[PDB]
């Protein structure tokens, strides 16, 4: 096709990846002159970041880290220096934060991480971000942990199974491919995150929602571990058209059918009606007329 579209995501081995993966699959085996391909990055941050430089045409972010972005606050990267280029296209699932410790490693609770080397984030996540955020709220900082380690979901995992880090934090769909392997391969087990600890900071960090992880959702973690979560939202630049958009649209969200098939958290969790709920940023034009069309808006 001829008009070109990357979407940024995320590390190869969490959700956003495969989920941008199996969107560009669905364009290009649609045929409507669109091609579009999907660039691992470190996510959140450096997606928004790429799509104002122009770099990407679309990418996953958190609704948190977007918002941040749209209104140019609350965290450094875009502290006075908002990104009104960016545009929701559909809200997709819950990114839950998975604070996740090695047993043996004197860590029961997010406080125990004073001292602790740490894997925050990847350069440019959004997960570095809530890990911030996070640590804020049980009175510590990146400055209070052993060594604030910043590598991709693959190298993170290999940390801590060659027991190189003592924990890790990845705000990532639940069932990521990094957690279960890190569960079978490392004796491991998921930090709880208080609601209430963060509710009292809720007005610098207003979109956490309470969240509990299954007992059994990975190896050797039993029982449910309560934290929190965002959301993952599909997100794009308003300079692309109208039409470009609506297009895409249709042939990815067109047969809901074959979307869920991409990904178990977009079988689980995505739903049309949803998509267009309590969105950070406005719609593209594009989306709106697609969301219109589909009855939703
Ligand atoms: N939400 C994460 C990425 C999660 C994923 O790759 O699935 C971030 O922005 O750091």
């Amino acid at each position: 096709a001829q008009e070109f579209i990357t979407i940024g995501s995320g590390s190869t081995t969490g959700v956003y990846f495969p989920v941008a993966t199996g969107i560009a699959k669905l364009v290009n085996d649609a045929n409507v002159g669109i091609r579009a391909n999907a660039r691992s990055t470190g996510g959140s941050v450096a997606n928004i970041n790429a799509i104002n430089a122009g770099e990407f045409e679309m990418a996953l972010a958190q609704n948190d880290i977007a918002y941040y972005a749209y209104q140019g606050c609350c965290i450094p990267a875009f502290e006075g220096k908002p990104v009104k280029t960016i545009r929701a296209l559909a809200a997709l699932y819950p990114e839950v934060v998975h604070v996740v410790a090695r047993k043996d490693a004197g860590i029961r609770t997010v406080a125990d991480l004073k001292g602790k080397r740490v894997v925050v984030g990847d350069v440019g996540s959004g997960t570095e971000q809530n890990a911030r955020q996070i640590l804020e709220a049980y009175g510590l900082t990146f400055d209070d942990l052993g060594q604030a380690i910043r590598v991709s979901a693959s190298q993170g995992i290999q940390l801590m199974q060659d027991k190189r880090a003592d924990a890790l934090f990845y705000t990532v769909g639940l069932g990521a491919s990094a957690i279960q392997q890190l569960a079978l391969t490392t004796p491991i087990a998921l930090v709880a995150v208080d609601l209430n600890r963060i509710q009292a900071i809720a007005k610098k960090y207003p979109f956490y929602v309470g969240f509990n992880i299954p007992g059994g959702t990975y190896k050797g973690v039993d029982v449910t571990t309560p934290t929190v979560a965002v959301q993952a939202m599909l997100i794009a630049s308003e300079r692309l058209s109208e039409e470009t958009v609506y297009k895409f649209m249709k042939a990815v969200f067109g047969n809901l059918e074959a979307f869920k098939k991409i990904h178990p958290n977009l079988e689980r969790f995505f739903g049309l009606e949803k998509a267009v709920k309590g969105l950070p940023i406005p719609l593209h034009p594009g989306a709106e007329r697609f969301y219109k069309e589909a009855g939703v808006l």
